[PDB]
């Protein structure tokens, strides 16, 4: 349907990893561009792809208004405040530690990691490099036919959902300063377009 | 050379990335990788393994996981250092019988640990925060240029924690190509490799790590029992 009634029946074939804790979620490394519609922090060609794909999708059918993606801009240009300068690797000091009486020093290393509740969530887990994933039951999931019959998956996106995808973009959009030049240039891009 | 002088001078590949032989800069405890000429910072990062997994014709011992193996980078050195008679045999009984008696296994005794939650607010936005802690090892040998430490990370399709060895020296320890120990103040050449003396100077070093990995789990102490009792019975 048009305008409100869009939706997006999203398929995911099962960066898609099946896990369990009904205790079984999907693990989706979602992305939100690939290798043209704008230039990326590497100087790369890159387009629109997944969560950038949705976000577009919404604003052309009138779901998204341009008000949200211009607060999302503003609040991405002004944040001083990134996830990766936020979030910082622990390492103790050694203490002597025996194990079958050899004598070792012992430490631990410590790697944050944030969980955003939305059911639904987002996770933040740790050179090294900050790696979000969006996770979700599985049975949510409409089959090739389109029931959820699993209790090729289709993730079924709509207006009663879509403030998911767009918090998402904001949280990519402060995960770092690569992401951050990215979002950047994606909200441009669908601002202008 | 012969006898008492027997020595081995381990060819190691420095200009590689992507394998077992790693560079890296100690800061003053912990150190970061590095790409530049060589200071005393500089250490060699080897995970060493002590055996291999071989064929229907050149195996020497059957593993822990039924494997037929043969030996291998540590165990092939304490070999030929037990085949030139400067390994004692009361050394290699001493870590059989340490290891038959022994209750203590790294993998046991070694916890990943995860951290309560805390709110935490980033550019306004409220997440929870948690930890996940790592333990590491070290164990300082008595040469006190050489040391190894063991990484403890989840089993991969398992339950419980393993633990990687790495074997750590000074890069300024390598001989070059002539025997040279002149990598201090000077750069690594493309595709150059590092000679590391192994002596009867020096042996005991790769003794005390066969203990070590004989107390990593079940699977460890076997195999390393199965390797002792195959070179003492050589």
């Amino acid at each position: 349907g048009p305008g409100m009634k869009f939706k997006i029946d999203y398929e995911l074939p099962l960066k898609i990893r099946i896990k369990q804790r009904v205790k079984h979620y999907v693990e989706w490394q979602i992305g939100y561009d690939m290798v043209g519609n704008f230039i990326g922090a590497n100087g790369k060609d890159k387009k629109l792809y997944e969560l950038s794909d949705i976000i577009f999708q919404f604003f052309k059918h009138n779901i998204i208004l341009k008000e949200n993606l211009f607060g999302i801009k503003n609040f991405l240009e002004n944040n001083e405040e990134l996830i990766e300068d936020k979030m910082k690797i622990n390492r103790t000091n050694f203490t002597q530690k025996q194990v079958a009486g050899i004598n070792f020093l012992e430490s631990y290393v410590s790697y944050p990691l944030l969980v955003y509740q939305f059911e639904f969530l987002s996770e933040i887990i740790i050179g090294v490099q900050g790696m979000l994933y969006f996770c979700f039951p599985v049975h949510l999931l409409k089959n090739i036919n389109g029931e959820r019959n699993f209790l090729k998956g289709y993730l079924e996106i709509s207006r009663n959902n879509i403030n998911i995808f767009l918090e998402m973009l904001k949280i990519f959009g402060i995960l770092s300063n690569n992401h951050r030049y990215n979002v950047l240039q994606i909200i441009e891009f669908i601002l202008n377009s």
